[PDB]
């Protein structure tokens, strides 16, 4: 069922609600992803102003279904295995030595279009850290992401650690706790232990006057054997 929802380029729309110590935020998102590449192309839009936190800081809130799984992995795809009705992912995210997010999100299908509706809140952030301060790069890293069932919860719980570049050299890490559960009560793939390889690169779209992120990102699920 699920599969074959993804087997060509399906469009994305990405709306989160944030609230960072206090500075409430919004960001509007657009663009499209093609699974059988591991590809999503996206741009990103503060409609609030300027966003209060740095843009890298947003990218993994900001559609794991858009995953490459290999042929022989398919049955441990669980992100495509619940759509259309979709599933809940929530997070924590630990920034080492400053504050956490916590986010809500709901994906699934709007008609022909994969939504992701999020709910952020931050938390016991430093105004002059890494993330308040705006020390960080624009730029981003490849990560491995841990994937493992959860069959309590009928669903995954992930973790992995971003590792954001600062502007004097060193590293911000950001520390992920994830879980994701269905929304219909159908049948979705529980996966054996594995991981995704991730990569992302940020740019600027020079015309635009707006706080916005472009994002190219290509994901593929390994670990298992071919
Ligand atoms: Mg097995």
């Amino acid at each position: 069922k699920g599969e074959e929802l993804f087997t060509g380029v399906v469009p994305i729309l990405v709306e989160l609600d944030g609230d960072v110590n206090g500075h409430k935020f919004s960001v509007s998102g657009e663009g499209e992803g093609d699974a059988t590449y591991g590809k999503l192309t996206l741009k990103f839009i503060c409609t609030t102003g300027k966003l209060p936190v740095p843009w890298p800081t947003l990218v993994t809130t900001l559609v794991q279904c858009f995953s490459r799984y290999p042929d022989h992995m398919k049955q441990h795809d669980f992100f495509k295995s619940a759509m259309p009705e979709g599933y809940v992912q929530e997070r924590t995210i630990f920034f080492k030595d400053d504050g956490n997010y916590k986010t809500r999100a709901e994906v699934k299908f709007e008609g022909d279009t994969l939504v992701n509706r999020i709910e952020l809140k931050g938390i016991d952030f430093k105004e002059d850290g890494n993330i308040l301060g705006h020390k960080l790069e624009y730029n981003y890293n490849s990560h491995n992401v841990y994937i493992m069932a959860d069959k309590q919860k009928n669903g995954i719980k992930v973790n992995f650690k971003i590792r954001h570049n600062i502007e004097d050299g060193s590293v911000q890490l950001a520390d992920h706790y994830q879980q994701n559960t269905p929304i219909g009560d159908g049948p979705v793939l529980l996966p054996d232990n594995h991981y995704l390889s991730t990569q992302s690169a940020l740019s600027k779209d020079p015309n635009e006057k707006r706080d916005h992120m472009v994002l190219l990102e290509f994901v593929t699920a390994a670990g298992i054997t071919l």
